[PDB]
């Protein structure tokens, strides 16, 4: 038993309060006002549309999903109020619209869950979620295996080395800082060779001295890195078979 997340949008609560104080007086008999608003409140206080799905309803959305559901509800409600509909027909249309809007919102949430909730496959992604139970907006840590799979990079001698540390979800993550690239030497020391906002390390015209191990770390405002990727560079001399 969980609220319909649209109530966490202030414009929705305002439009609902406006329905009650401004619309009801000229459009529904006074003796029904209390019972209507109770029925509206009950519709908004429970959202069951996703609670028998294979993927359990988690009670969270992102701001994008919230805004899309809210805008869809506000537009449909405004169509009712702009129409100036009254009485029995107004009641029928209002509750029909709320059912439809819950089903529309369910579609948006199932899609958020399937595609946009913690979409990383490794590393730690930070994403702001709104928790529908209390309308709290917080940064959630999407913690996955720190192993992103080692990259085997073979570069012909004299060609350009590109080491790419970017993952598909990095552009969407919160709290990121810099990509640092380290060369990891066989004598158990390391050298920081680049640090900045760029997700790649480029070395033009590679020679043997550029072969070996590299580690990329994408920093976070938190303690742990958002991503660690290891690269092994083999520099292929022309003489190889
Ligand atoms: C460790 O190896 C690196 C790369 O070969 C080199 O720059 C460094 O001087 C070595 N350190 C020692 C103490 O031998």
């Amino acid at each position: 038993r969980s609220p319909w997340c649209v109530i966490c949008d202030p414009s929705v609560v305002l439009a609902l309060k406006s329905l009650e104080k401004d619309y009801l007086p000229g459009h529904l008999d006074a003796k029904h006002h209390k019972a209507m608003m109770e029925r509206v409140e009950n519709a908004v206080k429970d959202f069951q549309e996703l609670s028998l799905n294979e993927d359990a309803y988690m009670g969270v959305v992102d701001e994008a999903t919230l805004q899309k559901g809210s805008w869809s509800l506000l537009k449909d409600l405004k169509r009712i109020t702009d129409s100036d509909v009254k009485g029995d027909l107004f009641v029928k249309e209002l509750f029909w619209m709320l059912h439809l809007q819950k089903e529309t919102f369910a579609t948006y949430v199932a899609r958020f869950q399937k595609e946009a909730y913690c979409p990383n496959k490794c590393g730690v992604m930070l994403q702001t979620l709104i928790w529908c139970k209390n309308c709290k907006k917080e940064v959630h840590a999407c913690r996955k295996s720190y192993d992103c799979g080692e990259r085997n990079v073979e570069v012909p001698q004299m060609e350009d080395m590109i080491l790419d540390c970017e993952l598909n979800w990095h552009q969407a993550s919160e709290g990121l800082t810099d990509y640092s690239f380290y060369r990891v030497w066989g004598n158990n020391t390391e050298t920081l060779v680049s640090k900045g906002k760029e997700a790649t390390l480029t070395k033009p015209m590679v020679g043997p001295e550029d072969a070996g191990s590299y580690r990329c770390e994408l920093g976070s405002v938190n303690s742990s890195p958002a991503t660690i990727i290891n690269f092994h560079v083999t520099v292929l001399p022309k003489e190889f078979l």
